[PDB]
């Protein structure tokens, strides 16, 4: 399980914040990113996303959320994983 997990950094805003990480599953695992920050939102506030067997989270227009640890849980179509890492914001 978590093929690969997502590093971490420190950003301004919607400067970058790019993250991506990998997951096996049966068939396909499945992600849930979070971390006291909203769930990093998905889409009204941030561009995450989730592939066939790689997933990832952007932020072009981080908003109330974000703020420093920020992480994945990932499951896997029975078990359960998570990735956690970093990522803070300057507003």
């Amino acid at each position: 399980r978590i093929l690969t997990k997502p590093r971490s950094m420190t950003v301004y805003e919607g400067e970058s914040a790019r993250f991506s990480c990998d997951t096996d599953g049966e068939p396909v695992p499945t992600v849930t990113w979070l971390r006291k920050g909203q769930v990093l939102s998905t889409s009204a506030r941030h561009q995450v996303t989730t592939t066939k067997y790689k997933s990832t989270f952007e932020i072009s227009s981080v908003q109330a959320s974000d703020e420093g640890n920020y992480s994945v849980v990932v499951e896997n179509s029975e078990g359960k994983q998570e990735a956690e890492f970093t990522l803070t914001i300057q507003k």
